[PDB]
RNA sequence: UAGUAGUAGACA
């Protein structure tokens, strides 16, 4: 039962006045928002801005650190073992005593080199021991670490130390970025840090030996910046072990290159807490490699020999953890650079460019800093904005300007951007990172994008940030309130018409919109929608408006949800799955979604915001609001979307796989129509002859703005066109709409407190702080917050699209233009179709000049360049809505790649492949190698579906396989080696214990991960059942002892439970009650309780639960204990009730399989999960491959598709009633589940039990002649095997 | 110019 609103009545809005003031708008010139790009034009952008800075920031005339670790070497690099450790620490505190300091930190590293030095055998032995034989001493209290009293420490030691123990108005300092002095000196010192490192110190298994070992692993192995990285990842893991809660505040020595270089760790407060920093100091021998003499503490100097001693470095858990697989990413970057170059070039890049770009890479790992990130992240949009005919780049290159330049790379890096810059708007597109010029515009976007992904997300600090993230919305409220203030509130709530746009003409501005041009756009919307109305009704109708609110997943999930103002003030920072039991406990019932909203209509609407952590220049914040808000936004949002799938121009409802396919469809259509010839009609019977031409206008920020007025959309909504009969769900929408107007803005504690710590207060500080009357919420209107009405604003701006259309085809009918509107994600593609005169248009400005003479004065605007034309009456009629397009990231270009790099970074199913890439080997969820190591490998077949070649993922998927290894100790050579204890090789070790992850990226992407277990499984049971061999059977209870630890990702066969590190209504119910409910009601497992009575318990179920509240704590400097512990090889595993070592765990698999006999239950089971495992194998290996004489050809991206039962299982253990109806509610034909239940239960028998049915219960990138089938996408990855030759399947 | 960070006062 849907409640009577209030509807809006129709306004008289006639097409023909908007036609008229079309005509007079385009009687006069209109200015272009965009500037011709020419190489003198960018050129001088720079020279002007190069003056403008130099004003702008304050001069310095020492260039600051970049480096975060320096180094050197000169030999070839071994691995630090602990006994290496020993010797290269006693000869290197021997080296460091011979010399003699100079500054305070040679002071305080010559006090830790003779402390070192002096500690007794006993502290030998406790300093090099494992945590298992460990015992305290007066001077090592920790493993690896001793003490430095106070008295052991000169007056220089101490002043160094209390200088790294201890505003309202600066001027940060830069270099001088216009002077040619300070870019040559940037330019050698980065130029000789580069060549320091450049120095050299299955079929796709053979494929990978001919081209990725030959032409990328065999070069870039003997390099300075292969040993250099793994000498990196050695310091860095050093850095780790001391920054445990025990160990971070004691003094530690390393030693490594047989003595060369020296780490010296000095107390710091721990890693576990958050925002804390390691401090250290390196000492190493002058040399190749990560040197910057400018950044260097001293540089001692005995007999020819220089030893370079480093300033103490402050890093954080973020810029660490980058460090340690800063070799990883360094080389994930290669592989990448060396497969767009291959696909660019059909060739393979030579030695000194592969060398080149990775020392580049390298070099970008090494320097995780923010502004190197913001300037790659500026480059990502300058490139287009140089390549364009037409684009924003004098914004852009100011907007370059705008920073301070502080440190040498941060002018070499200018400097090249500057030189690319110009050379690209002269004209073959030029490499940022080498001598080559490519031959399309992907490579060298995917070049910079590349060298953009290297900075991890979290550079931001942390307080200024938090600040920033407020900053638009108060501002846009702000400006909201003046126009408001200034027009009256009606007029800027309700709009202007059009009378009072030709007497203003300024009202046509951001945040204000015309009523008659909404009512227009719906009009022109509901051409299309009237003629399917049957459909849209059933659309609208199918979003199941009377099934109750909290009964379905995202009402009751684990993200973050706003609740109530606290006594404080501040909004409290809650969760989805709290506020649904809140209010399931409050009242009696399980409401509707309309229900809900009539509950709930009467409260404000509330919203905070949250970081995103990011690496863009500036983050992002996104917000959380309260419980009502969602109702209402889910009401619209489900409207809008129901009604926006029928809309051809609209993309954002598309699933995603015909997101692509549309938008092919839409380039290859317009491509048809500039095929034609237009032809122009004359009363002489002598026709014009016009030549068809299409302009790409990649149009930003079109979709959200916090410059808009949500009210808008509720004439838009009045004025649509839907099937259904009444009027009471229309009115509902529009009442909701009217119900988000506006919003109650809390400002966070971090900034509250921030703010309140400031004694005096600036008087932008001042400004921002006026906003929230009470000092914690003021008021927003007019725009909406971000990511809240997508399909709203899209299918608004879709309409308003077509309004211009419709306008400029009433305006000219005499002119047959192409027009085709492209809404998708937060950009929008415009192709113009324009006709230019054939020769010499000597008839074409004759008809025009008639046509103005005759009375039509608006034809003046298309004498001449009439895209331009169609680009500005476009662009004012989008804004007699409130959308202004972006003036600086809008690029005009006649052909359309700059679109398409855009357009397929923004689709989620073709993001860039190297992004996914380096993320395999961070963010690992850390429980267990299993986990991880499924982890890991599933991230690099994402990589193969969005792109990579299968060379380029083998490889990524063997370092993401080789670090979990070494994360865990699984790899030979370790303790933690299962084939030390197991009578098994490595290979056959089951991979929850141990065992050899190491696949065929083939196998991982098509037969999954875990075929390695299936496998193993599989031909356990055959060698039991036909050999009934001893060490053989060995296999088979190894796999038994998985169970028996879990019945005491998926496991197809049990894992080891590892130890994690971690409610209002989670204790209501007692735990007993829970275990006893959830073993009556089994159905539930496969549904969700409906009614309140019983959902309340289920979701308290769904709180007490270990998975659950793991996941509410993902991201937290704690989760460094969990590697730490598994490290240092603690009790982790869980055995037998008790907390144990992976050793112990091993050791009892080895006696429970050397122990294990045959029940033939077992084998029964056994046979079960074995015929429970499309049979990829035996395609992968019946097949025939050669090389064919060809060349390899790149076509256009493709999309493909890679390839109830809960309700039938729920149904079948359904007793109760409220189960029997829970399970005919979720179920869609709950006439057909009785027969459904029997065929199914016919077909496992010709393969019951509650037990064996509990246990029982892709889009990918390719080229154009691919098709659907699974068999195809496999055929496309074998054929890709071969980086530069074709192979014949 | 101890580091990170920043033309919002931080870590401290």
């Amino acid at each position: 039962y849907i409640p009577d609103y209030k509807g809006m009545e129709p306004i008289g809005a006639n097409i023909e006045d908007l036609v008229d003031y079309s005509k007079d708008w385009l009687s006069r010139a209109r200015n272009f928002s965009f500037f011709e790009v020419k190489g003198t034009a960018v050129f001088e952008c720079f020279n002007s801005n190069e003056a403008n800075h130099c004003q702008r920031y304050p001069m310095s005339r020492k260039p600051r650190n970049f480096l975060l670790i320096q180094c050197s070497l000169i030999t070839s690099y071994k691995p630090a073992t602990t006994l290496s450790d020993q010797i290269d620490s006693r000869r290197a505190c021997s080296y460091i005593l011979n010399l003699i300091p100079d500054t305070p930190a040679s002071y305080l590293i010559h006090d830790m080199a003779y402390r070192y030095i002096n500690l007794t055998r006993e502290d030998m032995i406790n300093y090099y021991a494992p945590r298992i034989q460990f015992k305290q001493t007066q001077n090592v209290r920790e493993p690896g670490t001793f003490k430095l009293t106070s008295s052991m420490l000169r007056a220089e030691s101490k002043a160094m130390l209390d200088l790294l123990n201890n505003k309202h108005g600066a001027q940060i300092e830069s270099l001088n970025i216009a002077s040619h002095i300070v870019q040559s000196e940037s330019v050698s010192l980065i130029t000789k840090i580069l060549s320091d490192l450049e120095l050299n110190i299955t079929v796709l298994d053979k494929f990978f030996q001919n081209e990725t070992q030959k032409y990328l692993i065999d070069v870039l192995k003997k390099t300075t910046a292969w040993h250099i990285g793994h000498l990196i990842r050695d310091i860095t893991e050093s850095l780790i072990a001391h920054s445990g809660l025990k160990r971070s505040k004691y003094w530690s020595l390393h030693s490594y290159n047989n003595g060369n270089v020296i780490l010296f760790i000095l107390p710091s407060k721990s890693l576990e807490v958050a925002g804390s920093f390691i401090r250290f100091i390196t000492v190493f021998r002058i040399g190749p490699g990560l040197v910057d003499k400018d950044n260097l503490d001293t540089i001692l100097i005995d007999g020819d020999s220089q030893w370079g001693v480093s300033k103490v470095m402050s890093i954080d858990l973020n810029r660490l953890l980058a460090l340690n697989i800063a070799f990883e990413k360094a080389l994930i970057a290669t592989a990448t650079w060396f497969q767009y170059y291959t696909e660019d070039q059909g060739q393979f890049p030579l030695q000194y460019a592969i060398r080149s770009v990775f020392a580049n890479h390298f070099l970008l790992a090494i320097c995780q800093k923010m502004k190197l990130c913001a300037i790659f992240d500026n480059l990502r949009y300058l490139i287009p904005a140089v390549t364009s005919l037409y684009s924003g780049f004098p914004s852009l290159i100011e907007k370059l300007f705008e920073r301070p330049f502080k440190s040498s790379l941060e002018v070499y890096i200018y400097y090249n951007i500057k030189s690319l810059l110009v050379a690209l708007a002269q004209n073959v597109y030029p490499s940022f990172m080498s001598r080559i010029v490519y031959k399309h515009y992907r490579s060298l976007i995917s070049e910079v994008t590349t060298c953009f992904f290297l900075f991890e997300k979290g550079l931001h600090g942390n307080m200024n940030e938090e600040a920033k993230i407020h900053l638009e919305t108060v501002e846009w409220a702000l400006k909201f309130r003046e126009k408001e203030e200034k027009y009256g509130e009606s007029l800027v709530e309700n709009g202007y018409m059009m009378w009072e746009l030709r007497a203003n003409a300024e009202l046509a501005e951001q945040q204000l919109y015309c009523q008659d041009a909404i009512e227009l756009a719906a009009i022109e919307l509901n051409k299309v929608l009237a003629t399917k109305s049957s459909v849209v009704a059933n659309s609208i109708l199918s979003k199941n408006w009377e099934e109750p609110y909290f009964s379905q997943t995202r009402n009751i999930s684990l993200k973050g949800m706003s609740g109530q103002v606290q006594e404080d003030g501040h909004l409290s920072s809650s969760v989805t799955i709290i506020e649904a039991i809140r209010y399931l406990s409050n009242s009696r019932h399980n409401p509707s979604l309309l229900k809900l909203y009539e509950e709930t209509r009467e409260q404000k609407a509330m919203a905070r915001i949250v970081r995103k952590y990011q690496r863009t220049e500036a983050d992002r914040g996104f917000f959380i609001t309260t419980l009502p808000t969602r109702c209402r936004l889910e009401i619209i949002e489900d409207y809008y979307d129901a009604i926006a799938k029928n809309i051809s121009e609209e993309y954002i409802s598309y699933g995603g796989e015909k997101k692509i396919l549309a938008i092919q469809g839409a380039l290859e259509k317009a491509l048809r129509w500039a095929s034609g010839e237009s032809f122009i009609e004359l009363s002489n019977h002598k026709f014009i002859r016009m030549k068809r031409k299409l302009m790409y206008v990649s149009a930003d920020a079109t979709k959200w703005s916090p410059g808009d007025n949500s009210a808008k959309f509720r004439r838009f909504t009045s004025m649509l066109h839907n099937g259904l009969p009444n009027n009471k769900l229309k009115n509902c929408v529009i009442d909701a709409l009217k119900q988000v107007y506006k919003t109650d803005f809390f400002m966070s504690r971090k900034l509250r407190n921030y703010i309140d710590s400031m004694e005096s207060l600036d008087p932008h500080i001042k400004q921002f702080l006026d906003f929230f009357p009470d000092g914690h919420h003021g008021e927003v209107k007019g725009n909406w917050l971000q990511g809240n009405l997508n399909k709203c604003s899209s299918l608004f701006g879709v309409a308003m699209s077509l309004l211009f259309k419709q306008v400029w085809t009433n305006l000219f009918p005499e002119l047959d233009c192409f027009f085709e509107f492209a809404h998708h994600s937060d950009d929008a593609l415009f192709i113009y179709g324009y006709l230019e005169p054939v020769d010499d248009g000597t008839d074409w400005f004759l008809f025009v000049s008639q046509q103005i003479q005759a009375g039509h004065l608006h034809w003046f605007s298309v004498n001449t360049e009439m895209w331009k034309s169609m680009f500005n009456l476009h662009e004012h009629i989008l804004l007699l809505g409130s959308i202004k397009i972006s003036p600086k990231k809008t690029t005009v270009s006649p052909t359309n790649a700059e679109f398409l790099s855009t357009f397929f970074e923004g689709c989620a199913v073709s993001i860039p492949f190297v992004k996914i890439l380096l993320g395999s080997l961070s963010d690992l969820p850390g429980l267990g190698y299993f986990d991880d190591l499924a982890a890991a490998q599933s991230r690099c077949v994402k990589a193969l579906d969005l792109g990579a070649s299968p060379q380029v993922a083998q490889l990524a998927v063997a370092l993401c396989t080789s670090k979990v290894e070494r994360l865990y100790g699984t790899a030979p050579g370790m303790v933690n080696h299962p084939a030390a204890y197991l009578q098994v090789k490595h290979t056959d070790t089951p991979i929850p214990l141990g065992g050899n992850g190491a696949m065929s990226i083939m196998e991982l992407a098509t037969a999954g991960i875990g075929m390695s277990d299936k496998n193993l499984l599989k031909r356990a049971l055959l060698g039991y059942s036909h050999k009934r061999q001893k060490s053989m059977l060995y296999i088979l209870g190894l796999f038994k002892f998985l169970m028996k630890l879990s019945d005491e990702q998926f496991s197809f066969i049990g894992k080891v439970q590892w130890k994690i590190f971690t409610f209002e209504f989670a204790d209501m119910y007692t735990s007993k009650f829970l275990e006893l409910w959830s073993s009556q009601h089994v159905t539930y497992d496969y549904i969700i309780p409906k009614g309140r009575d019983n959902l309340l318990i289920y979701l308290v179920r769904k709180l007490n639960d270990p998975s659950i509240v793991t996941a509410m704590t993902m991201q937290s400097p704690l989760q460094l204990r969990f590697r730490m512990q598994a490290k240092q090889h603690m009790k982790v595993c869980r055995l037998d009730g008790e907390w144990v070592t992976f050793r112990e765990v091993l050791a009892a698999a080895n006696s429970f399989a050397e122990n294990y006999s045959a029940t033939s239950q077992d084998m029964d089971l056994f046979q079960t999960l074995t015929s429970c495992t499309y049979a990829w194998k035996d395609f992968l290996n019946g097949i025939h491959c050669d090389v064919i004489p060809t060349k390899q050809v790149q076509r256009a991206k493709v999309a493909r598709t890679f390839t109830s039962i809960p309700a039938v299982i729920g149904y079948k253990f359904a007793v109760t009633v409220e189960e029997m109806s829970d399970v005919l509610d979720t179920a869609k034909f709950p006439d057909s589940l009785s027969v459904d239940l029997k065929t199914m239960k016919d077909g496992v028998y010709r393969e019951s039990l509650p037990d064996v049915m509990k246990r029982i219960a892709r889009v990918v990138i390719v080229q154009g002649n691919v098709e659907g089938t699974a068999e195809a996408i496999c055929r496309y990855w074998l054929k890709s095997m071969s980086l530069v030759k074709t192979i014949r399947v």
